[PDB]
C-alpha cells in the first residue's frame, strides 16, 4: 500500500526511502542528465539538488525520489529554490506510463526566471491545464519558506507559510505516487522558463519534508 505520514530532514542519503536518479535524462524539455552524484547533503541537515556542468552547452541535473508511493494528504516542504533564468526548482508528487500508471501529478515548480513567485498545477490522466502562477511576497531563493498543498478527493489547496494561497477542485488526481524533487534547465521552452545561460553551478536546497496521511 501506499505509504504513511512521515518527516524527513534530510540528514543523509537513505536509499531504503529515497532514491536519486542517475545516469539518464528525461529528455523532452530537461535539457540534461540527471546524475546521483548531483544529489548531496549539506553538513547542516539539507538536500542539496546541482546543475552542473563538466562539458561544453552539457548540462547534469538532479532529482531525488521517494521509494514508497504516496495518496491524499498534507504535503510540505521547506526549501530555497534556485534563482537563475532558463531553470526549474521543483517539488511534486507523480506517476505515469514509465510507473506503470496513467499520469497524475501535483505540482510546485519555482521558475527560475522570477523567484518572487511561484507554479502550482497538477494532472489527472494526463490532462493539466491548471497552472497557476502566484506572487509570493517575497524572493523564494533568498531563505527556506514553508510550502504545501492538501490533496484531497475534492480538492487541492497550496499553502505558503501556512497561508491558503490557491484552490483548485476540478477533476483532482486520485492515483498515488511518488513525492520528487528536481532541479533542471529546460530548452524548448524559452517563453515559459526563460533561456538557459549555462551558469554553473546553481543548487536548489530543502531542509525536510512532510507528509500527514488522511
Ligand atoms: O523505472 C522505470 C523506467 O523509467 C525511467 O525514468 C522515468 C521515471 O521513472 C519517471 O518518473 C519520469 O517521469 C517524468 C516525466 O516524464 C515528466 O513529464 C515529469 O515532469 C514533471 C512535470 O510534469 C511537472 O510539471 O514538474 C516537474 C518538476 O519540474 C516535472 O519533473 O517529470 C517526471 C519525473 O522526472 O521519466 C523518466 C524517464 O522516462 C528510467 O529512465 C528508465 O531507465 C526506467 O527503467
Ligand atoms: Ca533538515
Ligand atoms: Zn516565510
Ligand atoms: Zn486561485
Amino acid at each position: 500500500q501506499t505509504g504513511g505520514s512521515f518527516f524527513e530532514p534530510f540528514n543523509s542519503y537513505n536509499s531504503g526511502t529515497w532514491e536519486k536518479a542517475d545516469g539518464y535524462s528525461n529528455g523532452g524539455v530537461f535539457n540534461c542528465t540527471w546524475r546521483a552524484n548531483n544529489v548531496n547533503f549539506t553538513n547542516d541537515g539539507k538536500l542539496k539538488l546541482g546543475l552542473t556542468s563538466s562539458a561544453y552547452n552539457k548540462f547534469d541535473c538532479a532529482e531525488y525520489r521517494s521509494t514508497n508511493i504516496y495518496g491524499y494528504g498534507l504535503y510540505e516542504v521547506s526549501m530555497k529554490p534556485a534563482k537563475n533564468t532558463g531553470i526549474v526548482s521543483s517539488f511534486f508528487t507523480y506517476t505515469g506510463p514509465a510507473h506503470g500508471t496513467q499520469w497524475d501529478q501535483i505540482d510546485i515548480q519555482f521558475l527560475g526566471k522570477d523567484t518572487t513567485k511561484v507554479q502550482f498545477n497538477y494532472y489527472t490522466n494526463g490532462v493539466g491545464g491548471h497552472e497557476k502562477v502566484i506572487s509570493l511576497g517575497f524572493d523564494a531563493s533568498k531563505g527556506f519558506h514553508t510550502y504545501a498543498f492538501d490533496w484531497q478527493p475534492g480538492y487541492i489547496k497550496w499553502y505558503v507559510d501556512g497561508v491558503l494561497k490557491h484552490t483548485a477542485t476540478a477533476n483532482i488526481p486520485s492515483t498515488p505516487g511518488k513525492i520528487m524533487m528536481n532541479l533542471w534547465n529546460g530548452t524548448g521552452v524559452d517563453d515559459w522558463l526563460g533561456s538557459y545561460n549555462g551558469a554553473n553551478p546553481l543548487y536548489a536546497e530543502y531542509d525536510w519534508v512532510k507528509y500527514t496521511s488522511n
